[PDB]
């Protein structure tokens, strides 16, 4: 599994000489060079190995030749700069300091919001990737609509929880089960867990409408599960481990933990939460984390986390044929229990 | 041309009506529909215009039905939505105040940084276009391909343009012809000229690469003018007229008139240039327009437009056969001599 990280991050210098090979731009390539070392690497690499390791499982071994495994592992990458792009953009808006264990990309003096335009280049990025690698290929296609489609779900997503989040307002009304379960779906589940599956399915000529109906059906509720951890690793998790440091409750955030307190809240625990909530005050962070420590809602999430991984572990039995099991257990296994 | 210009701007509720067609999300597509009504209405509509007349003047009127006129004004909309994320992305790096005599989408109060998201979203709906309407077509990889491409070398001019204009510094020593005509080239010309018409050139079936190529030489030369009267624009252009307020002096950009200074500047003149560009002083701002008017750089930039004109009207002579030369000539009688 570290072994195979590695192999994995072995590649990249070679994706970088491939993307920053005309004089006159030198510059600016050597710019994507930096904007590409410094945002695409320090992650679990979880999205990218996905693609390699469900493409393995799902491709015979005799077609598993040397230009269709450096095709799986460039797939693989152009996953991690979808999720790169996203992460430099979505820091900006939620004034973030920190991301894989160092400050924001735009935090860094003399970038700043040039970082958009760097945040689009690592999205262009994807596409001549996959130009360069899989135009000869009958999936080609289906691949570039499938990182097109799951960039607009993504970006719906993130619109969802910009206008739940307003800032200056007092948004406890909007932090409901449903609306959190929208957000998550989109901003989330799309892009970090049905995408890497289907784009090893469609390179192991698995196309089928119904096939990937079904995946898709593990994979959302996974993605749901997996931001769920995300929320609550934004206040309960370790900086030094998660490598980013929380925001939600300044932020006004709709967070799984906002929508459980809401749920389990007195009036008085209520009053509390609306006037501390969504504020830059660090004194009324800590209220509304003392407020959530009262109401046990730590315990609350061990108990979610539990009983999502039995529901997922019921779906993979009902929905994981004729795929090997193995594909959707893998990525289970990577994400259930982590604190990272 | 009014009339061809109205017939254009009537399709827009349609286009609106596809693109803001699951209830879980209609508060995010409610928000996409503000986007769009916002930032692709206002404009000249040049670009859209040039697709739809490129192929009218490129397709045999028989083969001119209602689904493929559709097609061509979907596809200048997909131009039009080009466009509008780069601009909406532009206004907030360029710290702009206007756009299209209104505030920047940016600066309107609950839209601040949240407009990084809402670019992203406008560049989403060209591909949700594409699909919608040119998925069946034997050019629908070709114009999927293009609009990447176009997107990549804009992204790349953007990178250019503001390595070359940082803040803070004086970078006198970086305002060079060769500089500039790299950064205009990438910037402006291949996303704002050579992309509508090679769009109606693929439609028409003319996917030639020597077509294109020819096609290429005298666009590329358009768009390097056309920014080169952006640029005159922003310090002597009338903002009731342009829709914008300037800011290349302010922002440290490697303008055309900057590049002409440099070059008929005394080291009297030098001096002043070096204190007193890239600053946000309104009274250093009005010295380097005092310097431009002192060394004539509005009578140097209308002898340059005279010039530019008789060289692009010799590379229409040179390149435009077979097309039919009304396509290029069309889009120079648009964009020269304008104040807008
Ligand atoms: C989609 C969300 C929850 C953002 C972070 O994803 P990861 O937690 O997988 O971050 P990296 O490993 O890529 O750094
Ligand atoms: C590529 C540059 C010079 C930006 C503005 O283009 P236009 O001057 O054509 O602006 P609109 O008509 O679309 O508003
Ligand atoms: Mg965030
Ligand atoms: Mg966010
Ligand atoms: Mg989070
Ligand atoms: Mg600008
Ligand atoms: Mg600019
Ligand atoms: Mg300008």
């Amino acid at each position: 599994y570290a072994q195979e990280k590695q192999d994995f991050v072995q590649h990249f210098s070679q994706i970088v000489r491939v993307l920053t090979e005309h004089p006159e731009i030198g510059d600016a390539i050597a710019r994507l060079k930096e904007v590409l070392e410094y945002n695409a690497i320090g992650g679990k690499y979880n999205r990218g190995l996905t693609v390699v390791v469900a493409f393995r499982e799902l491709v015979e071994p005799r077609k598993q030749d040397a230009d269709s495994l450096q095709r799986a592992w460039t797939v693989g990458w152009c996953v991690e700069l979808l999720q790169a792009f996203f992460l430099v953009a979505d820091d900006i808006m939620d004034s973030s300091l920190t991301r894989r264990g160092q400050i924001c990309w735009y935090q860094k003096p003399g970038v700043g919001l040039d970082a958009i335009n760097d945040a689009n280049l690592l999205e262009a990025c994807i596409y001549r990737l996959l130009k360069l690698y899989c135009r000869e290929q009958p999936y080609y296609l289906n691949l570039i609509e499938l990182f097109l489609q799951s960039s607009y779900q993504t970006e719906i997503g993130q619109t969802l929880d910009l206008l739940t989040a307003p800032q200056g307002n007092v948004d406890l009304v909007r932090f409901t089960e449903k609306r959190y379960k929208s957000i998550v779906k989109y901003k989330t589940a799309f892009a970090s867990f049905y995408l890497p599956i289907a784009a090893a399915m469609y390179m192991a000529g698995i196309d089928g409408e119904k096939e990937h109906a079904n995946a898709k059906k593990i994979l959302l509720e996974m993605g749901e599960f997996f931001q769920i951890q995300d929320d609550y690793l934004d206040l309960f998790g370790d900086p030094s481990v998660t490598g980013k440091i929380g925001t939600d409750i300044q932020d006004n955030k709709c967070s799984w933990l906002v929508v459980q307190c809401l749920q389990r809240a007195t009036p008085e625990q209520y009053q509390i939460l609306k006037e501390n909530y969504g504020q830059k005050e660090a004194e009324k962070v800590a209220r509304v984390k003392a407020l959530y420590e009262e109401l046990d809602l730590p315990a609350v999430f061990l108990q979610y986390e539990e009983d999502s991984y039995s529901h997922i572990m019921a779906l993979i039995e009902q929905y994981a044929a004729p795929l090997p099991p193995a594909v959707f257990l893998g990525l289970a296994r990577k994400i259930y229990k982590r604190r990272k």
